[PDB]
């Protein structure tokens, strides 16, 4: 209905503004705490010889944090006048895969520097292939209806998507480790929770294209995944923080 | 026609065959040189400090190349059976897009170990956005015709296409260069041929679905994709076979 559409305005409005709270509160508490970002360049023939690690890049952490809070609270903003549903008038959410290709690449990049992928082509492609999987979400909403023929798009997401976190199981795991990596406690629990996260995103596109009774209307879709980006970036930027000082 | 597609039949198991001569030749005279994939964990807590970094797997280079050969070859004579065929009974190729997937994502990884790149992280990544790039174009031919909009899965596979590419130009460049390092002369002759191959797979796929004249039989465009997957693959081939053997 439409009278949900008008109480969606008001949902986003607030949503945007508890992004935008958290997001000033970091900038306004947050030290000094950089990630690097190295290139390990050939010093002569491809299976020779390699030069030492240089620091190409350093990352501000909590800059960066407060950049996905932002991301959410800016397009929040946006969408609190009526747009998304001048969009419609199922429906489909561009903002969301827009907003959603941005803040999400760049908390999974975070994720990515603190359990040590320093390499910057790494941290790159890591970015490129999990815009990928937003991109192939949209495209499911963009050619398909609640029906059977949603299932490819939503899968290639999936693979998109499942790859950046087995790049992060790697490192978690360590299969070259030679006794002296210690991966922290408030790691496992960034990955661990984020990655539930992750699943739900998904667990509501599938749902909703399922169609269950309960989801057969798209806008109960739409306020879940509002929720869920309010939930995993608070709960992903207060754990860094608490973290960074940890 | 189905004239068209009879020859199509002949037309693939002649660049299958093409693909596995060029494989076994690979096999009898490649050597035994192989490419690190390597991972620096850290010691400690994020801003701390990293372990030495440590192989965890090494890349068999004349296999890898066999590898994207075969598959070539492979899928080819899959196809020369006549199951393509019934989507002409704009048409669909997803064996051609099952295939790239695989094979390019090979020789895109070729390609970053060759220039430096050994981040068993980084190397998963562009596997990953390659073969996104794959199925997106898988896509375009799945939900659109010659329409407007056709347009918007392909721009999405230009996207995760020319991330490895970037990732490449970061190395080749060499931003952080210390005055020690040097990229062989060979590289650049790979990077720059291949990298032309690859646009031009995507300027097929703009033309056939763009409805431009000539290309307005997809037919036309299936024979250019097996001539480019022959020669792209054939290039890169040997010219990493001169340059690790
Ligand atoms: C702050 C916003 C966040 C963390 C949004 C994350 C979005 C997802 C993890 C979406 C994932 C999807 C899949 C895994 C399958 C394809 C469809 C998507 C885009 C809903
Ligand atoms: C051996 C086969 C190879 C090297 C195939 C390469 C395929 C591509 C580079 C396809 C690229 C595409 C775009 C860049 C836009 C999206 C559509 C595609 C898949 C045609
Ligand atoms: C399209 C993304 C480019 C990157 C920068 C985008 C900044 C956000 C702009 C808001 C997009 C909201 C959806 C617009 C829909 C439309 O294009 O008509
Ligand atoms: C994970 C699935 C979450 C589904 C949504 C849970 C309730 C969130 C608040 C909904 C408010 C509403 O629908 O009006
Ligand atoms: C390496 C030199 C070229 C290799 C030649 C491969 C030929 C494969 C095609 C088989 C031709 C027979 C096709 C049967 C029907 C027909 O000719 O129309």
């Amino acid at each position: 209905t439409v009278k949900e559409i008008k109480s969606l305005q008001n949902f986003n409005r607030i949503a945007g503004v508890f992004h935008l709270l958290q997001m000033l509160a970091v900038l306004a508490l947050a030290n000094d705490f950089a990630l690097p970002m190295t290139g390990t360049y050939l010093n002569g023939p491809p299976g020779t010889t390699f030069s030492a690690p240089v620091v190409i890049l350093e990352t501000p952490v909590g800059l960066a944090v407060a950049l996905f809070l932002g991301l959410s609270a800016l397009f929040h903003f946006i969408v609190s006048s009526g747009n998304f549903f001048k969009r419609y008038s199922k429906n489909q959410n561009i903002f969301r895969w827009v907003e959603y290709s941005l803040s999400s690449s760049v908390m999974i990049v975070l994720i990515a520097q603190i359990c040590g992928i320093a390499d910057i082509v790494a941290l790159l492609a890591i970015f490129g292939v999990n815009a990928s999987m937003i991109l192939f979400g949209w495209l499911q909403e963009k050619y398909t209806q609640p029906k059977d023929g949603d299932l490819l798009p939503f899968w290639f997401g999936c693979i998109a998507g499942i790859v950046p976190w087995i790049g992060l199981l790697i490192y978690v795991i360590a299969p070259g480790s030679t006794s002296d990596v210690a991966v922290p406690g408030f790691v496992y629990g960034i990955i661990i929770s984020l990655f539930l996260f992750f699943n739900s995103f998904a667990l509501v596109q599938y749902l909703q294209y399922k169609g269950k009774g309960k989801w057969s209307n798209y806008l109960r879709g739409e306020r879940a995944y509002i929720v869920l980006s309010l939930v995993a970036k608070s709960a992903l930027a207060w754990q860094i923080f608490s973290g960074t000082l940890i």
